[PDB]
């Protein structure tokens, strides 16, 4: 399970892009940019994203929607890092998200790679860069069991 530290080293390190709705929303969108750009064929599986292709899904008022909802899921996950038994369970949770939706388990953990780049990104040093990718490999694989 993560440690207490990295919880601590994760959350300070992102606390500067979680800390306002408008941070939220701007976090996601950055991790639906790098998602779409490498897989654009996966915007046709969103429904509020109908109607769009890689050339506007950015200008949409739905991908907006996901931006929240992705992050928000992303920032209740490690807040309970450290907490073995709660994050399986909120793991399961939004993995159970999936289920019914028309991705794939090989296309959701495609998403593995580019979330951990695009967050590593977004913290200041490589001790934060490391939380990211463990914090990532951990959650993932937990999600995925439920596709
Ligand atoms: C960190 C990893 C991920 C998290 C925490 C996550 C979380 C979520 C959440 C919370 C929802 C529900 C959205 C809502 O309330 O409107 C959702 C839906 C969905 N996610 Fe993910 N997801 C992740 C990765 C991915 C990846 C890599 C894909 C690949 C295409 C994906 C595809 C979808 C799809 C297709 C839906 C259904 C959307 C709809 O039809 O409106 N997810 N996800």
């Amino acid at each position: 399970t993560l440690t207490k530290h990295e919880q601590d080293i994760l959350l300070k390190e992102l606390g500067p892009h979680v800390d306002t709705p408008a941070h939220i929303v701007e976090t996601g969108l950055g991790a639906y940019h790098a998602l779409f750009t490498a897989h654009p064929q996966y915007i046709s599986h969103f429904s509020r994203l109908e109607g769009h292709t890689i050339e506007n899904v950015m200008q949409s008022e739905g991908i907006k929607h996901y931006a929240r909802t992705l992050t928000e899921a992303i920032v209740h996950m490690l807040k309970e890092i450290s907490n073995d038994a709660e994050v399986k369970k909120i793991a399961a949770q939004y993995g159970k998200d999936h289920t019914s939706r028309k991705v794939t388990k090989d296309e959701f953990m495609s998403g593995e790679p580019i979330f951990t780049k695009y967050f590593q990104n977004l913290v200041k040093d490589a001790e934060g860069k490391a939380a990211v990718e463990k914090f990532l490999k951990h959650v993932f694989p937990m999600m995925a069991a439920e596709i």
